[PDB]
C-alpha cells in the first residue's frame, strides 16, 4: 500500500522542471504518474519547488479546509505550479489535458507523524 505522503509526492510534486517543461507536459506528467490509469483524472497541479520547501508549509498559514477539516495550510510565499485540467475532445484512455503554469500560494492538507503534505487542497 503507497502511503498517504508518497502518493501525494506522486501525484503532486515535479521539483525537476522550474516552469510548465511545455505545452506537452500534462498529457505526459498526467500519463507518467498513474493519473490516467483507472480514468482520466479531471484536475490535477504540480508543485515545481523542493520537496523540503512544500514540507514546510504544514508549518505556515493554517487555513480550512475545503471539506470543513481544520489540516490545511497556505504557503507564505508563492510557487511555481502547474495546473491540468482534462479538455472536451478528451476521451478515456487517451487523456488529453492544458497545461497552465502559475505562482500562486498553494493550500495543502498535512497528517502524520511525522506531519507531512497528504492533500493538496487548493491555489489562491
Ligand atoms: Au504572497
Amino acid at each position: 500500500k503507497e502511503t498517504a505522503a508518497a502518493k501525494f509526492e506522486r501525484q503532486h510534486m515535479d521539483s525537476s522542471t522550474s516552469a510548465a517543461s511545455s505545452s506537452n507536459y500534462c498529457n505526459q506528467m498526467m500519463k507518467s504518474r498513474n493519473l490516467t490509469k483507472d480514468r482520466c483524472k479531471p484536475v490535477n497541479t504540480f508543485v515545481h519547488e523542493s520537496l523540503a520547501d512544500v514540507q514546510a508549509v504544514c508549518s505556515q498559514k493554517n487555513v480550512a479546509c475545503k471539506n470543513g477539516q481544520t489540516n490545511c495550510y497556505q504557503s507564505y510565499s508563492t510557487m511555481s505550479i502547474t495546473d491540468c485540467r482534462e479538455t472536451g475532445s478528451s476521451k478515456y484512455p487517451n487523456c488529453a489535458y492544458k497545461t497552465t503554469q502559475a505562482n500562486k500560494h498553494i493550500i495543502v492538507a498535512c497528517e502524520g507523524n511525522p506531519y507531512v503534505p497528504v492533500h493538496f487542497d487548493a491555489s489562491v
